[PDB]
């Protein structure tokens, strides 16, 4: 059978494999033991399926006799089959192993060799990331263990009315409140703070164990509901000191985290494009657009000469061709295809009755109109030179669609879908008088050749996608259906809806709530019951994962090609344009001390413009800053007034004198006190930005964000264009249609008017009648102004869940909701995310960072010098022997032997590792025994850990053992641990959070860890000024949002809160950092809107005097500049360490040249430089052939070129390190021959650093 399992018998188990993909998707899993007839075949096909499989098992098992990982894979699935049917026809948890089932679409990528490449390309891209995941692992542990000890057991009392303990008497949500001793949040007038509640979310989200706590951590790191477990946090203990938890976490578990992700992934995608470059492949991207160049060159030239005539069509068609060329036939379709835009981009809901007909006519006049010029350019240019370019096809495709959807709405078959507004796809011409459009022609010719690689990325997506979905759909299918009069949308009880919900966690917005609802479904919180939720953090963590190394793999590989391209054909015009034209051309103002004072009061100036209180009209504190504001101008007057007697300007002392003059304008009128005053105190807000010019770096890197601007106004304007394209066709679908009544049996708005009988929670016997109201979405696609801000919310991934469930319940303009009418529109969403949010945002990210790339690294010596070598001789220059301090009075050196010992760090480690363990089991409703067996076992840890402090500070005397930083880094743990337990056998915490520091020693170990983590945090600390432009614009809008939002009352109904206001500077910046993080910002936006009730303090006019109409502008703008500013940021600081992200660790470098003096160091105590000359025979061998040679016995040539390269002029065993190392790192690279040395000496003093004189005794 050898030969029968080769030939097309593996297609026919492919197809197996796709029928069983498809009698998996139809399978409708039916709550509590219910099925259907289709449900019932299905089974009966699955036996087909599996004594298919057995018989392939039979015939690949005793013809092969399992080590590939594939066919063990497919054994495994054919033994579970067979174990599951067998046991379902015995019993007749039964169905709970069906499961795996959903591993057979598996087999697909196996089945074809053209996907296993690409999913092992994907795969083997990981194992650079396992030294972040390591860091995200320990960074979760250390803020659970925090969680613990800070929050445990806080989160169980709620206000609980005043009749006894009833039901949590507030809305559907509860939250803690605290007792009257409490610094909590407080119970309402009727209210009362009791203990005995299940908690926030069920009871799930919580810091009662090591369980809860390292779930919330994890929760909150991935960015989504931290916020409510910060507010939930500060109505539980307070608010003043969650925030140092929870931003903290923020920042270094969800920014840091995610730059070393990226740095990773870019230095490891350039980490092959350059092998890609060093085999070649862009030489045949290269030499194929030529080719066409030419053939659509060349054979244009043959065309001119078909009508050379020597019938008479040379009187008209020659014009033709000079009309097509002329600039007219190119600035007419413009004005044209701009003309359809606007006739197209004017269609609202409840238009006028002559607009619907101009633009009916003008959509029929246009497209004949447009049909003329297909006909005059194809007959008149040759029929198939009008195939040749990419436009032309895609016109041709769009004409005539155009023409045979016009007819399906002509005549009613078919609902308009807009189908011309991809004409505008070619205003995209304009650019042609651009220099922007050759570069923007190679990333499509990219684009268009790898598609082979687009479409199999993606295919692996979808596979992903799937595979997960028939796994959600096995495990939550018919679940989800609680008694709770909400009916859940986001579910699994459909493949079409487990898809939609897999893709919703993908993007990862509520995955959060999916997750509870299916921890729920399996019991609650528990331990059998919750394990249900690794689902859920594995789909996350490896789907977010996969949608980073599909779309970055695509963007940043194609955009360096297109880079490329366009770098070719720029120094091919310029050669042409060269040599073709080459045979026939041939006062105090300029101080120190007092610009920094100048900047110190700029600096102060703005301390007092963010203390001011935005409410309260009049107030003390708003008096002195009035007030303190005379002398702050003053001296900024002074300097303005010592600045025109040295001079008589620029671009910055323009803004210098515009603050100057608002600020003396505004106490210039001071009668028109209800004017102005509210539109001038605006403009306040550029007394920061008169740092720029006086803080020089700060006006470099502004100057940076200046030019790195104008460098991405291509992916700018082409995503804003498909941005408009998808805005104008989703208002022909949803416009009128997205409106719904409060009565949902009512669908009219002229049958939605009086009221009607609501009841609280589902219960028949407590009616309430609420005011029936006709109302619209939150985002609506009425106009072409509404649908690009319903849809820049969609690409942010926030509150997207609910206009897709909005949007597939509409049907009809003018008509409610109707429940899963058109399912089928979510291809609309899906399209817009993976081509907007997916695609076009990672092709920016990497726009930027190759764009970085090629404006700093261009430069690089352009001297020789590769890329090792530099470095290599730049240590060689500067390096010297360590210190030991070995020591001496041998009674100290018993102890110093037993401390510096390998087998102290292990026990010290183990230590360590048992103390997070004792710390990481203190849970809530411990027994009174478990606590005090906790404190008199914390007590022998802080006794090892204090005599283990003692017993290597003898040994390495208070001298060196302070010196070394992190003796004095344990020297605090153990000091605030020594403390802790005096205070804690008779009111502080901040004692006990020592100990769980002493696990940051632990994962500052090995060389992976260390290495990654310091070099990145040292780019960080290059690099001050890029990150003080992330202050500045949070400062900005902070003051800006001070004082337009800073008056509006807080309700806890609304977005507005306690938690989340404008009144104070540290709550504008919490909003603003919550923004930034994105969550629910565009709640914020809408509860920011004009018509809202200003506050008891702030001031009757009070209809509804508060919120702006500038709340759209001034969020978006935010959400906008801090994406781009920590964008910029974080590739600033990748590229500021790509020479370590490229390390190719197989090759010589710092690495090994560090051991080297490690090595050195017991050989020479002190630094000196004097040599043993018995060193020769154990020298190189001592570590490694990388640096010296392999272990060889010195009698090798090996051996004989150690001494054959003459150590530069030093007698006997005096030779310095420097010298030794120089020679050793020129034998193991860049070897040359005798007499090259003095080329060597004069190449080390012409473009390397100084040497300072300090090589004379290192010539020879
Ligand atoms: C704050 C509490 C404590 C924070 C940290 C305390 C630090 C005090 C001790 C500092 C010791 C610093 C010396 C040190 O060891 O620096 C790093 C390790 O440090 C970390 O990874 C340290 C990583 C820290 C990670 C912090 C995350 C923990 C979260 C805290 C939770 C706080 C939450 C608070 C909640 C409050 C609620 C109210 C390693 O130092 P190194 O020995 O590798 O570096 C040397 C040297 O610097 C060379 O320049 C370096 O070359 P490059 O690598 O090319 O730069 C050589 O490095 P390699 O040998 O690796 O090539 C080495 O030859
Ligand atoms: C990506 C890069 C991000 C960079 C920006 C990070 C932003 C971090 C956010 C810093 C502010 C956090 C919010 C905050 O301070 O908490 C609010 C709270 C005020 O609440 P309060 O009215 O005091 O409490 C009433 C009931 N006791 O606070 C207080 O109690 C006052 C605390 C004052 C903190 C001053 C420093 C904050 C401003 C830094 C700029
Ligand atoms: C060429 C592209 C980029 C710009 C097109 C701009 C025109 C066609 C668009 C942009 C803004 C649009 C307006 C936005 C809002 C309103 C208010 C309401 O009464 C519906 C129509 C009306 C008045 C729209 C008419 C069409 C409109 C003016
Ligand atoms: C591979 C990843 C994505 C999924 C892992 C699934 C496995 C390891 C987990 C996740 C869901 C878990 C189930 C969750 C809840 C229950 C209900 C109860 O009767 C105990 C066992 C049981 C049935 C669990 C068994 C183990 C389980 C099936
Ligand atoms: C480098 C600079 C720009 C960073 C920002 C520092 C300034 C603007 C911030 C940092 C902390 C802030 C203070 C934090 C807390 C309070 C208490 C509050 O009741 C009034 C405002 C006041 C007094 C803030 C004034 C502005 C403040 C001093
Ligand atoms: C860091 C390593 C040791 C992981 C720690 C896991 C262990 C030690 C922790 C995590 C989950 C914890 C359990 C979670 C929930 C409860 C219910 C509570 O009413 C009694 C304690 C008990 C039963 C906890 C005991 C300790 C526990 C088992
Ligand atoms: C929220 O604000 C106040 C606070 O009570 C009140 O008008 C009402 O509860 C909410 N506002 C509206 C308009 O419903
Ligand atoms: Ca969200």
């Amino acid at each position: 059978i050898s030969i029968v399992e080769w030939k097309p018998f593996e297609i026919i188990i492919l197809l197996t494999i796709f029928a069983n993909c498809v009698a998996l998707a139809i399978y409708i899993p039916f709550p509590e033991d219910d099925s259907n007839a289709t449900n019932s075949n299905l089974e009966r096909v699955e036996y087909l399926f599996l004594i298919i499989f057995t018989v392939e098992a039979f015939l690949k098992v005793i013809a092969y006799g399992l080590r590939n990982g594939w066919n063990l894979l497919d054994f495994i699935i054919v033994v579970v089959g067979l174990f599951s049917a067998i046991l379902e026809q015995a019993t007749k948890d039964v169905k709970a192993l069906r499961a795996f089932r959903v591993l057979r679409p598996l087999r697909l990528v196996s089945g074809v060799p053209s996907l296993q490449v690409v999913l092992n390309s994907i795969i083997k891209a990981m194992v650079p990331l396992l030294h972040i995941a390591l860091l995200v692992l320990f960074v979760i542990i250390i803020y659970a263990i925090i969680g613990l000890e800070l929050f445990m057991g806080k989160m169980h009392k709620t206000c609980y009315n005043q009749e006894g303990i009833a039901d949590v008497p507030a809305e559907d949500d509860p939250s803690p409140c605290a007792l009257e001793t409490g610094h909590g949040r407080q119970c309402q007038n009727g209210t009362v703070c009791k203990p005995g509640w299940d908690g926030p979310k069920h009871g799930i989200t919580n810091f009662d164990n090591f369980a809860f706590a390292m779930l919330t951590v994890f929760q909150c790191i991935t960015m989504e509901g931290w916020t409510d477990v910060l507010y939930w946090v500060n109505d539980a203990v307070g608010r003043d000191w969650p925030w140092i938890y929870f931003v903290t976490l923020i920042i270094i578990g969800s920014f840091f985290v995610l730059n070393l992700v990226l740095g990773v992934l870019s230095g490891e995608f350039s980490k092959e494009r350059e092998k890609a470059k060093a085999r070649g492949d862009f030489q045949k991207l290269r030499e194929k657009q030529q080719l066409e160049e030419d053939l659509k060159g060349y054979l244009d030239w043959i065309t001119q000469a078909e009508d050379i005539d020597p019938r008479w069509n040379r009187f008209c068609r020659r014009k033709c061709r000079a009309a097509v060329k002329s600039n007219v036939f190119y600035w007419l379709v413009i004005f044209l295809v701009f003309l359809n835009t606007l006739t197209i981009a004017s269609e609202h809901y409840n238009q006028p009755n002559w607009l619907t007909e101009v633009q009916d006519t003008a959509n029929k006049a246009l497209l004949a109109l447009f049909t003329a010029e297909m006909l005059l350019k194809m007959y008149s240019l040759g029929l198939q030179a009008y195939f040749v370019s990419l436009f032309n096809r895609f016109d041709c495709f769009v004409v005539c669609g155009g023409i045979l959807e016009t007819i399906l709405v002509e005549t009613k078959i078919m609902s308009p879908l807009g189908i011309s507004v991809l004409r505008c796809v070619r205003l995209l011409r304009i650019f042609k008088i651009t220099r922007y459009w050759n570069s923007l022609s190679n990333l499509v010719a990219s684009l268009l050749n790898s598609v082979r690689s687009i479409a199999s990325l993606l295919l692996l997506l979808f596979l992903f996608i799937i595979i997960f979905s028939l796994l959600g759909m096995q495990l939550f299918g018919g679940k989800f259906n609680f008694d709770e009069m909400q009916t859940r949308r986001s579910t699994f009880d459909n493949f079409p809806q487990s898809l939609l919900t897999v893709f919703q966690i993908l993007t990862g917005e509520d995955w959060n709530s999916v997750m509870y609802d299916g921890i729920m479904a399996y019991g609650g919180p528990s331990f059998p019951g919750m394990l249900v939720c690794i689902y859920f953090i594995i789909l996350f963590i490896c789907g977010n994962y996969i949608l980073l190394n599909v779309f970055l793999a695509i963007a940043v590989d194609n955009l360096a090609d297109a880079e490329s391209l366009t770098s070719a054909q720029k120094e091919e015009e310029e050669e042409k344009e060269r040599k073709k034209l080459a045979r026939t051309a041939s006062r105090i103002v300029n101080d120190t001390i007092f610009t920094n004072l100048i900047l110190f009061f700029i600096l102060l100036s703005s301390i007092s413009l963010a203390a001011e209180d935005p409410v309260q009209h009049t107030s003390f504190r708003n008096h002195i800053l009035g007030n303190a504001d005379y002398v702050f101008t003053s001296i900024f007057t002074l300097e303005i007034i010592l600045k025109m007697t040295a001079y008589g300007r620029n671009y910055f002392n323009i803004l210098d004198l515009l603050v100057v003059s608002v600020s003396l304008i505004s106490f210039g009128i001071q009668s028109s006190a209800i004017n102005v005053v509210k539109i001038l105190r605006v403009l306040r807000v550029l007394r920061p930005l008169r740092a720029i010019n006086r803080a020089k770096g700060l006006k470099h890197v502004v100057q940076c964000v200046f030019v790195a601007i104008r460098t991405i106004g291509n992916i700018v304007i082409v995503t804003t264009l498909l941005q408009f394209m998808f805005a104008c066709i989703g208002v022909q679908l949803f416009k009128g249609k997205l409106y719904t009544c409060s009565d949902s049996s009512k669908q009219t708005e002229a049958e939605c008017k009086g009221n009607y009988i609501t009841y609280k929670d589902g219960e028949v016997d407590h009616p309430i009648i609420q005011p029936r109201s006709w109302e619209n979405s939150k985002f609506d696609f009425d106009n072409v102004l509404a649908a690009m801000m319903a849809l820049f919310t969609v690409s942010t991934f926030e509150g997207w869940p609910e206009l897709l469930y909005r949007s597939i319940d509409s049907h009809t303009e003018d008509k409610g909701p109707i429940y899963n009418y058109r399912v089928e529109i979510s291809i609309f969403f899906i399209i817009y995310i993976i081509i907007i949010a997916f695609f076009m945002m990672n092709i920016f990210v990497g726009f930027v960072i190759v764009t970085f790339q090629e404006q700093g690294e261009q430069e690089y010596k352009n001297c020789e010098l590769d890329k090792n070598q530099r470095q290599c001789v730049e240590y060689a220059l500067k390096a010297r022997p360590l210190r030991r301090y070995i020591p001496k009075n041998q009674h100290q050196y018993k102890v110093w032997y037993v401390v510096n010992s390998t087998y102290f760090e292990y026990l010290m480690f183990v230590l360590i590792l048992l103390n997070t363990i004792c710390l990481a089991m203190q849970h809530y409703g411990q027994s009174c025994l478990f606590k005090i067996a906790m404190n008199i076992l914390n007590m022998l840890f802080t006794g090892l850990f204090t005599v283990e402090m003692i017993l290597k500070l003898i040994a390495f005397k208070p001298k060196g053992y302070f010196s070394d930083p992190w003796n004095v880094f344990d020297f605090l743990i153990v000091i605030g641990s020594i403390i802790d337990v005096i205070l804690s056998e008779t009111s502080i915490t901040f004692f006990r959070l020592f100990r769980v520091m002493r696990l940051v020693k632990l994962l500052s170990r090995g060389e992976g860890i260390r290495t990654l983590l310091w070099t990145f945090i040292k780019s960080f600390q290059a690099l001050p000024y890029v990150a003080l432009l992330i202050v500045m614009l949070f400062f900005i809008y902070a003051v800006i949002g001070m004082q337009v939002f800073g008056k509006i009352a807080l309700n806890d109904t609304t977005e507005i809160n306690r938690n989340n206001n404008f009144q104070t500077f540290p709550q504008a910046v919490l909003l603003l950092f919550r923004c930034a993080t994105g969550e629910a910002w565009q709640d914020i936006m809408l509860a920011c809107m004009p018509g809202k009730k200003c506050a008891p303090e702030s001031e009757t006019e009070g209809e509804t005097p508060c919120g702006s109409s500038f709340a759209v502008f001034y969020f978006i703008s935010f959400y906008m500049l801090c994406a781009f500013l920590i964008i910029n940021l974080f590739v600033a600081v990748i590229m500021d360490n790509f020479d370590y992200l490229t390390r190719d660790w197989s090759i010589l470098g710092p690495h090994h040249l560090d051991e080297f003096k490690r090595i050195w160091a017991e050989y020479d105590p002190e630094a000196k430089g004097r040599i043993k000359h018995l060193d020769v025979v154990t020298l190189l061998r001592r570590i490694q052939p990388p640096l010296g040679f392999g272990k060889l016995c010195p009698h090798r040539v090996a051996c004989k070129r150690l001494v054959s390269m003459n150590m530069p002029l030093n007698s006997d065993g005096t030779v310095m390190f420097n010298a030794t190392l120089f020679a050793l790192v020129r034998t193991a690279l860049r070897i040359k021959t005798e007499g090259n040395l003095e080329q060597a000496n004069e190449e080390l003093r012409a473009i390397i650093k100084k040497i300072w004189k300090r090589t004379s005794m290192k010539l020879l």
